[PDB]
């Protein structure tokens, strides 16, 4: 139990909170304890102070001792700049903190702010104390974007108008997500896409096709997933792993095309039914302004990675008609505790056989 203050480090995670619902008080400290002496009164007036009372970027709360010699009561307020790790987007929190002191034969356990001046409890003279910081419940909505955002907090301890025993830093994590709003954009579409191939006849009974759909995926997340998953399935049971398009009448009557997927950066080509794991490092983000699943249509810009889906269709010995078929798209960000249920986007894709 005895202690001798100085610098510390530490870390601390809070989350992954949901925006879903408004933010828990999350606990910092919870009555640390910074300075104990069983013998001695040097522990008698600790104080913390910020490094500065206007600059932010380690938390900006008062820096001086309190000039008056009656307590400040209650807890002090630190207002701490966190950067979202993807998008290096600064925003500053709220954060609270306030001391505790302890007295061998007696309690007073009431809150003081940060740089208060010390008190006796029944006449008997500080032994040690304690700190509690923590962030307000309902901070978390002030952040601007999903993501994993970062602060640094700093406080110096010391013994009131005397020596500084050291600093405290403590780093800060952030998860905050918005599961609701993970998905598969298409900017071209509203609903439901569908495109068609675009069929061309050269070179005799051969015939062309290609077109292509954009879209985004979105993890919630800013881009924070270590990976993600992707898989394209056409309900054609075969192990042939390609993709048939049929005539709208006549079972069996089909022609086949592929799929190849430029997906921020990286060049992919998807065969039916077998999932992709990709891993985010590498890949690109951009800025898009995405209609919000699941309140009205209304479009908020996130950070997420680009696609571009590309359809290749070549066949001799197509049949008349006219033909379709429908891509399924599934996409599974990761989690870092439980999986995110996959979501889905359905194309339907035409064809055109030309009779002279």
């Amino acid at each position: 139990a005895d202690k001798n203050p100085g610098s510390e480090n530490m870390t601390n995670t809070i989350g992954p909170h949901d925006r879903g619902g408004s933010s828990p008080i999350y606990n910092i400290l919870n009555s640390y304890l910074t300075a104990y002496n069983g013998s001695h009164h040097l522990y008698d007036r600790m104080s913390f102070l910020c490094l500065s009372s206007q600059n932010t970027l380690n938390g900006a709360c008062p820096s001086s001792d309190a000039p008056g010699t009656a307590t400040i009561d209650g807890e002090t307020n630190i207002t701490l700049q966190f950067t979202e790790k993807r998008s290096l987007i600064k925003r500053e929190l709220q954060i609270k903190g306030y001391k505790q002191f302890l007295f061998k034969n007696a309690n007073c356990p009431s809150k003081l702010a940060l740089n208060s001046s010390h008190f006796q409890c029944n006449r008997e003279q500080a032994s040690g104390a304690t700190l509690s910081l923590y962030i307000p419940a309902g901070e978390l909505n002030k952040l601007p974007f999903d993501g994993v955002w970062n602060a640094v907090l700093k406080l110096n301890v010391k013994r009131r108008y005397d020596t500084t025993y050291g600093t405290y830093t403590i780093n800060i994590t952030v998860n905050l997500t918005d599961k609701g709003n993970i998905q598969i954009w298409l900017p071209q579409f509203k609903s439901n896409a569908r495109v068609d191939l675009n069929l061309r006849p050269t070179g005799g009974g051969t015939y062309i096709g290609r077109n292509s759909v954009d879209m985004c995926f979105y993890d919630g997340y800013s881009t924070n997933s270590s990976s993600l998953e992707i898989r394209f399935q056409d309900d054609n049971s075969k192990s042939d792993g390609k993709f048939y398009l049929k005539k709208i009448n006549d079972d069996s009557k089909e022609l086949v095309y592929t799929l190849s997927l430029l997906l921020a950066g990286k060049n992919l080509t998807p065969t039916n039914g077998q999932a992709l794991n990709i891993n985010t490092a590498s890949l690109e983000t951009n800025w898009n302004r995405i209609t919000a699943v699941t309140m009205p249509e209304i479009s908020v810009p996130v950070l997420c990675w680009p696609g571009r889906l590309q359809l290749d269709a070549k066949v001799k010995n197509p049949e008349a008609g006219q033909y379709m078929g429908n891509i399924k798209i599934t996409f599974t960000p990761s989690s870092q505790t439980l999986d995110n249920k996959q979501v889905e986007k359905n194309i339907t894709v035409t064809a055109s056989v030309d009779p002279v």
